DNA sequence: CCATGCGCTGAC
DNA sequence: GTCAGCGCATGG
């Protein structure tokens, strides 16, 4: 993460829904806000959250009464995506996991916070010919909010990863906010090779298979794009190998292949997948965050997560607007 | 629960 | 024709 000297959100309160590792909390806390409620149902995720922040998040949101939730200023939610991703089937609103937005809508109707900050995958902006995005937009206008949405790629904000996502921000109409804007892009000066750990700390992650079909040469100069070097098996998901001189591919939660959930990379002559700490780093987490002791569950958590740096520049821009109240 | 071979869809 | 995805399905 980045350091913030000007703390634009000092007296505001917010809630962490679909908490996961607490990516939204780290970001909003560095700007000065305070957390008064958190929710998440996975046994193991609750263990890490507690290890780092000190509290246990409430369970299943579908059976919690919206009237018991504390008063607050900003609502945060990175809702589920299996039903909208380009890698899965595409059932959408007909999916048992695709109805979560309506619970946000339900909680929003009672507490009426000032800001709503949500995140989901790129294909959500294009799913069902745009009907899904419109249902979200119109439901939001009906509740008396304005709707701003956009797709930002992480390689444009300082992190070496090709993770594309849609961020949605909405302000209550009494406020009359007319100057909100998404952060501007800038040049990348850090690459995958600058986040890696020493060779000794790994060894056990190396893979020597006899399918290595080198199909390109190692490049000699850095570049902000994924550069493919070879294939294993049939070159399907998890059997593709990349150069440590470009950027990482999107980390995932339920992925497969011999180089599962992280992909494979050519390092000092050998091919291997990434370590949980290198996963923390390509996602913007600080070395002081404690990861779960089960490596298998650690990989699933970083893959469902959110990149801190981008949430930080966006949050700062929410506060600037709330603070511009001239006579 | 953990490991790993797959096969289709979207935006060039 | 090329290439990538906060995934799905099946075995122990
Ligand atoms: N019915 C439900 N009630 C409560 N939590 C739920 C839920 N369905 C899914 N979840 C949780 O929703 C999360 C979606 S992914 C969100 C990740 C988070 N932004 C990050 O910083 O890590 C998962 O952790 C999932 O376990």
């Amino acid at each position: 993460m980045i350091e913030i000297k000007d703390k634009q959100l000092t007296g505001l309160r917010f809630i962490d829904l679909f908490a996961g590792l607490g990516g939204f909390r780290l970001a909003l806390e560095s700007c000065g806000a305070e957390c008064v409620y958190s929710n998440e149902w996975d046994k193991y995720a609750q263990e890490v959250y507690e290890m780092n922040f000190g509290e246990k998040p409430e369970g299943d949101i579908t059976q919690v009464n919206e009237k018991t939730i504390p008063d607050h200023d900003i609502l945060c939610a990175g809702f589920p995506c299996q039903a909208f991703s380009i890698s899965g089937k595409q059932k959408g609103f007909e999916d048992s996991r695709g109805t979560l937005f309506f619970d946000i809508a339900r909680i929003v109707r009672e507490k009426k916070p000032k800001v709503v900050f949500m995140e989901n995958v790129k294909n959500f902006a294009s799913h069902d010919n745009g009907n899904t995005l419109e249902v979200v937009k119109n439901t939001m206008n009906e509740l008396d909010y304005s709707f701003h949405a956009k797709v930002l790629n992480a390689l444009d904000y300082g992190i070496p990863q090709k993770r594309e996502r849609i961020y949605m921000i909405c302000f209550r109409n009494d406020l009359n906010i007319q100057n909100f804007q998404f952060p501007k892009p800038f040049e990348l000066n850090t690459f995958v090779k600058d986040l890696l750990l020493p060779d000794s700390e790994v060894e056990h992650l190396v893979i020597d298979r006899k399918d290595l079909v080198m199909t390109n040469q190692e490049i000699e100069q850095t570049t902000p794009k994924t550069v493919r070097l070879g294939i294993v098996g049939k070159g399907g998901q998890g059997e593709r190998i990349y150069s440590t001189r470009g950027i990482a591919i999107t980390l995932s939660a339920y992925g497969g292949g011999i180089f599962a959930k992280t992909g494979g990379y050519l390092v000092n002559g050998k091919t291997r997948k990434l370590h949980p700490r290198e996963c923390a780093r390509v996602m913007g987490y600080p070395d002081s965050y404690k990861v779960h002791p089960s490596t298998s569950q650690a990989y699933k958590q970083f893959g469902n997560s959110v990149v801190i740096n981008v949430l930080q520049y966006i949050a700062y821009n929410i506060g600037s607007s709330l603070n511009f109240k001239p006579y």
